[PDB]
């Protein structure tokens, strides 16, 4: 590495536009296998909160070493599922297959709906590398009396020893999760990816012991180990990232503990939370860890969106992205390595404020560190 | 034809690139198309695009293809981006077979400046193939450095007409270098008048280059401007200069001989449908030209995205309009919705009785930047 970072033009987004001029994304949902790539996130019109039906978009593509040696995302491929009444919440997760997805359509608004004993409608698909989406129907593993809402992402999900795992966050009856072991709980949807389709199919609940209450989150495959990060849902102030460690059998895969990284390099402004998932360069294994961030930064010194490069517990390079009035939302982040050692290509997926036109939108942008 | 029917169509694939940074700004759209193939063009800067900053242009081409459900739909080709400027680009495409020329204006001062100082700016001009070859054609031959005192090309497109080819500018020039341009005493210093850039596309290269003085009997002081051919007819659009309220367009009359274009007449067509705010480059796209513009005006049919500032109707339109009223408005938004320059072209298709048309609008983009351009298709049934 180097003390070196600085932005890219990319010409090309392979984020596609809302689409039309009142048109709002929400939610970027990415994940890459090797060289493969899967997008995806949320449109609707004039606001994406849930009052207005949305549509999900669904894009698949590959790496190519564009100009200069910098990488591009080349779309092949994309699909807009159905209308749903409210919001789509959605993970991807990118296979040699081509891309599966993960869908929660609420029908009512997240108060509501954990209330309710019961989980909203889902839906799991997939669109092959051959640009066919296939409907695999309701996600198999579900059971009714146990849960009260249960919610994919929006980070992506990883593929581990030939394991589907997906990131999700729901509530839970106290008794229902001590036997599993209303509560708002860390959870993951392992399937086996046996062939095109998945099989044994179940909820797996992450040990919520050194964990914060249950929260949008993104999974991360590393030194074949799992990292969840969590948007931060309680009073904990510095960006969640979480090792999990597995005990895998056949066609059986459960989380025996979750290990928090004790990471204080980057914080939220709460004295809620906003989905800012970094990208992990180098992963911690046990002051090794390092990372790229598009956060919202509330200290005295710098107020206002950055672009950071960090450590766990300190930052070595920062980007000020404007003034405090520069509003990022959602965001997420994921580094591409050079085989040639010290130069580094991060992207930052960013939700954009888009009034008067609309809510939001979503574009990316890149960064290289060498 | 048509009926009471228009509507909007979610747009996929955007052809127009965005700024590409985080604080990149894109003014300026420009945009030609030949049967199939088609040329967009537009100005890049960082934070903002007034020509405080450098900026460099972007130029792509492609062709039209028949996209999902039957519309069609814009596939890039090959996109170039020029050398760094030290101000704004000023730039006209025109797509021709061989591919898209792009002329430009370079300036090195502001507009005011450049006014006040005999010469013109540096100017390129240069040709994106459909081979994806980008060709520095030079300094465009066939200007007068002591006539002239400014001289910038669109931003709209210019056109292929017969085996010229046409770029539609506007500059400044002295009274008496302008009468003996024009032949006659010019009827009510430096005066801002509109031009043409005619060149013979012998082969690959052009030739035979100068600029042409549009007589400006019946317009107004020149300005940004954009060309278009219908019927075998030269039209002129241009951003209001003057007091006159009602978009303006020209229509223009030429004579031809070998290596020879030069313009007869500019005839204002009588547009009262839409106006101009306030000017604002609001260009629009011409589906139906005038037979015959002296005899009458009813056949004119055009699609346009333009800013009402009429207390009945304050904000951004989308129109169908003949040349006194418009037949159908799409409301962008109240007021505060901002759309700056502005250009349209429509796509038929005879077959059906479907027109689309696709609009480029400068939108607000601030605090990230000044500008970003977009575009927007609709269906007309
Ligand atoms: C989308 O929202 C805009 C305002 O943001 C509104 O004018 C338009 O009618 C809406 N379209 C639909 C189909 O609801
Ligand atoms: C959710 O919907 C219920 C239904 O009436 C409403 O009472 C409640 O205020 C809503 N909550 C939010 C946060 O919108
Ligand atoms: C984290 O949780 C696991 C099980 O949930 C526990 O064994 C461990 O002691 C906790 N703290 C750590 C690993 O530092
Ligand atoms: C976490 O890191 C901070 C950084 O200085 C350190 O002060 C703190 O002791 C660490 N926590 C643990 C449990 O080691
Ligand atoms: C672009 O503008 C931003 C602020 O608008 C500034 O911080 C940055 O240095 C500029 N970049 C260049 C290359 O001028
Ligand atoms: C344009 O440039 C001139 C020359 O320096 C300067 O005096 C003027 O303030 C600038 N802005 C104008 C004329 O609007
Ligand atoms: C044309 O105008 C100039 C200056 O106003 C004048 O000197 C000249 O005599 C005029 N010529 C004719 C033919 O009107
Ligand atoms: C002005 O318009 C009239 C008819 O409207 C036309 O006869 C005349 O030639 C025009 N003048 C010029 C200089 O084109
Ligand atoms: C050409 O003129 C004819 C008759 O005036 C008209 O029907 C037709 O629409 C015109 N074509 C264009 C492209 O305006
Ligand atoms: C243009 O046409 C309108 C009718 O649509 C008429 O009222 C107006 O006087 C005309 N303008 C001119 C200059 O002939
Ligand atoms: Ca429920
Ligand atoms: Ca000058």
């Amino acid at each position: 590495s180097r003390n070196s970072i600085s932005e890219l033009k990319v010409p090309r987004d392979f984020v596609p536009s809302p689409g039309t001029f009142h048109g709002c994304s929400r939610f970027p949902s990415y994940s890459n296998h090797y060289g493969l790539w899967c997008y995806s996130h949320t449109v609707s019109n004039d606001t994406c909160d849930g009052s207005n039906p949305s549509v999900q978009i669904l894009s698949v593509g590959k790496l190519i070493t564009g100009d200069n040696g910098q990488p591009e995302h080349k779309t092949l491929y994309t699909q807009q599922l159905s209308q749903t009444d409210r919001l789509y919440h959605c993970s991807v997760t990118m296979t040699t297959l081509g891309c599966y997805i993960l869908c929660s359509k609420p029908r009512v608004n997240e108060t509501q709906d954990y209330e309710t004993i019961g989980i909203e409608p889902m839906i799991i698909g997939m669109l092959g590398l051959d640009g066919v989406y296939t409907d695999l129907g309701n996600p198999v593993g579900i059971s009714d009396n146990s849960l009260y809402a249960m919610y994919p992402g929006p980070g992506g999900g990883v593929m581990y020893k030939d394991f589907l795992v997906f990131p999700l966050h729901g509530g839970v009856r106290f008794s229902e999760a001590s036997k599993m072991l209303v509560l708002v709980l860390d959870f993951l949807y392992v399937c086996t990816l046996l062939d095109n389709i998945p099989g044994e199919c179940s909820i797996q609940l992450i040990p919520p012991d050194n964990m914060t209450m249950g929260s949008e989150s993104k999974l991360y495959k590393l030194n074949n180990s799992l990292l969840l990060y969590k948007r931060s849902s309680s009073w904990w102030p510095y960006t969640e990232v979480y090792q999990l460690s597995l005990r895998v059998s056949k066609n059986s895969m459960k989380v025996r503990e979750s290990v928090r990284l004790n990471i204080t390099s980057t914080t939220r402004p709460g004295v809620t939370g906003v989905f800012q998932a970094p990208g992990i360069i180098r992963k911690a294994l046990s002051e090794d860890l390092l990372f790229f961030q598009a956060w919202t930064s509330d200290s005295i010194a710098r107020q206002g969106p950055l672009i950071s490069l960090c450590r766990a517990d300190s930052c070595v390079l920062t980007i000020p992205l404007g003034n405090s009035d520069v509003f990022i939302g959602y965001t997420d982040s994921f580094c591409l390595s050079d085989r040639d050692n010290e130069k580094i290509y991060c992207v930052a997926l960013l939700e954009l404020d888009n009034m008067p036109y609309s809510e939001m939108t979503i574009r990316s942008f890149l960064y290289l560190i060498k």
